[PDB]
């Protein structure tokens, strides 16, 4: 009588299939097989396929934010946490471009508002990080956490890495003026 | 009277037809009509509808670069030029998401190789601007022009209070 287990198996199997055949090759038969459940069984946990994909992308996204939140709240210097958040964000943008964007579209008919909410949540996490830096003396108190979070959140549309990140951190810390 | 002149007239007519009929309603016949050239002329210049759209994105893009190249080589303070370039870049990205992205996509099976080539021209222009800023004394000489150009290209992704705050971070970061 285990549902938490089965539901999890279906979600992990779905991710595996996608990471294997991409959204285009996804067949519930392989998901059901990898999950070790009947195909009809999956429809007892999820309305349909797009409903299942929706649960998977939401869970993956929830996980990314749980990780960022953990980094932001760790007892560590502002600049170490900032660099850790940016590295994770960069990895996430790549995973999103390569899979979740298509999944989200397929899974939700009206995803734009959900996406806006995620962007707002990311901004709040960076503002929280910035306020911590202000209290630690790493960030100028004169800076608006909100406005500064929006600027930092801007990474993600350029393919430009380790070297790269070090230069970005240098600019975020000191800017370019002598 | 001039290959590049007729090419241009054809592309402008193409954009007109696209804006008032969509790609679905785009016919070479209709483009030839607005461009005032024979249908054969259209096909000589552009083999298929796909090469027509490709040429269209290229023209608008190279026109963007000339706009940026103009600010970059302008005799003005480094930060004045940087903000101008970034303001123009933002307007361009908006323009791109609203149309050019889809056009590029229809232009060819795989746009990326060609689009990466564009990211390049912009990067070279930022590098040139940064080297200028370094001679000017507005940009720390220890910064790598290439690396910093890559950073600015990124940080420049998309009310507009945004620009003023972006400039403050680009100029002095967040550290006291």
């Amino acid at each position: 009588a285990g549902v938490k287990d089965k539901k999890r198996a279906i979600l992990e199997a779905t991710l595996a299939v996608l990471r294997e055949r991409g959204l285009s090759g996804l067949k519930m038969e392989e998901v059901a097989r990898r999950a070790e459940v009947g195909k009809g069984t999956i429809y007892l946990y999820f309305r349909d396929k797009r409903d299942l994909l929706k649960a998977l992308v939401e869970e993956r996204t929830w996980a990314f934010y749980r990780e960022v939140e953990e980094v932001v709240r760790r007892k560590a210097p502002f600049f170490v946490r900032l660099e850790e958040v940016l590295r994770r964000r960069l990895a996430w943008v790549q995973e999103w471009r390569g899979l979740w964007a298509a999944v989200a579209r397929e899974a939700m008919d009206d995803p734009t508002p959900w996406l806006k909410g995620l962007h707002e949540h990311y901004l709040r996490l960076l503002e929280e990080l910035l306020r911590s830096g202000q209290s630690e003396g790493a960030v100028r108190t004169g800076l608006s956490p909100r406005a500064t979070a929006a600027v930092i959140a801007a990474m993600g549309c350029t393919p430009s890495v380790e070297a790269y990140l070090e230069h970005l951190m240098e600019v975020l810390r000191k800017g370019v003026e002598p």
